[PDB]
């Protein structure tokens, strides 16, 4: 199968203003539906939907990725690794109804960008152009990562998405949002105290808390701290591996650096597999509701 090339195709006649309107709609709904997940809100689940819809990419044959918006098809929608994401998709439904012109891939990715920015995270430049592909282009289940593994697994896993050590540690920092839900993944608890504020607390907790390797009610091991935080074996591996550890310490001591590195890595993750023509518009940097006085 010759590796497909996915060329970004701007939605007919659309420009920055159109997308800022979609961003605003998402941002306004996030503010509105603040009760979700015990008042955590939909922010965290949207960032995941974005990561999971992009994380199926395989640099080897360009299969999967954000381009096709294939999560809308049952095979991917029902991936066990995607348990819980239906909530994010349901949240986006009204948005897509109001803006039927935006592709699914652009919507899924934009939802992640919007959530991060609205939760006070760094600005993440975003490019439009993803085009919906057929159901037969949906990647098989099993391309997303396991959480009961070590640093070697994490490092190898991320090489498929063309991510190096720094990108990996920066990306994992997204665990500063939301929490693990036993019913979804077999893990339970939040990584930090600000689960709807994007900050570098994940690195600080990892380094400063007193973790105990325990078993949860799903009979799975996870690191718990007296403060009520948890870390997956894969998160803990970042301080077990020497190379990862140096970067964890770096982000724990430099909020700005973490923001800048995360922004680059997250945008890259969301654009993997996409060929942007030279004449394509530059990446859009959307203003937050707060910056717009909305
Ligand atoms: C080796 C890598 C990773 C593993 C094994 C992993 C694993 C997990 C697990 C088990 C959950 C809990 C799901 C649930 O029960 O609801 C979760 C949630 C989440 N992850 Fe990751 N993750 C990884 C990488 C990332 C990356 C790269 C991002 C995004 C840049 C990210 C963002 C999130 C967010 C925001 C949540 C919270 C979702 C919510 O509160 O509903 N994760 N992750
Ligand atoms: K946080």
């Amino acid at each position: 199968t010759t590796p497909l090339v996915h060329v970004a195709s701007v939605e007919k006649g659309r420009s920055y203003e159109d997308f800022q309107k979609v961003y605003n709609a998402i941002a306004l709904k996030l503010r509105e539906d603040d009760e979700y997940d015990n008042y955590i809100g939909y922010g965290p689940v949207l960032v995941r939907l974005a990561w999971h819809t992009s994380g199926t990419w395989d640099k080897h044959d360009n299969t999967g990725g954000s381009y096709g918006g294939t999560y809308r098809f049952k095979k991917e929608f029902n991936d066990p690794s995607n348990a819980g994401l239906q909530n994010g998709f349901k949240f986006l439904e009204p948005i897509h109804k109001e803006f039927p012109w935006i592709s699914s891939g652009d919507l899924f990715s934009l939802g992640g960008v919007t959530a991060v920015q609205e939760m006070q995270g760094p600005k993440i430049p975003w490019r439009c152009g993803r085009v919906d592909t057929p159901e037969d282009t949906t990647p098989d289940n099993g391309r997303l990562p396991d959480a009961d593994k070590d640093a070697d697994y994490v490092r190898t896993f991320f090489q498929r998405l063309n991510m190096n050590d720094r990108e990996v540690v920066a990306l994992m920092g997204a665990h500063t949002l939301g929490k693990t839900h036993l019913k979804n993944s077999g893990y339970e608890g939040p990584w930090d105290a600000t689960n709807n504020v994007f900050d570098n607390s994940f690195y600080l907790n990892l380094l400063n808390e007193d973790w105990k390797l325990e078993k949860n009610d799903a009979n799975n091991e996870q690191w718990d701290s007296k403060s009520g935080y948890m870390m997956l074996p894969t998160d803990y591996s970042l301080i077990q591996d020497p190379k990862y550890l140096s970067i964890v310490k770096e982000y724990a001591n430099d909020q700005d650096k973490f923001f800048k590195d995360f922004s680059k890595a997250f945008e890259k993750l969301l654009e993997n597999g996409i060929t942007f023509p030279k004449d394509a518009p530059s990446p859009f940097i959307f203003k937050t509701l707060e910056e717009q006085g909305l």
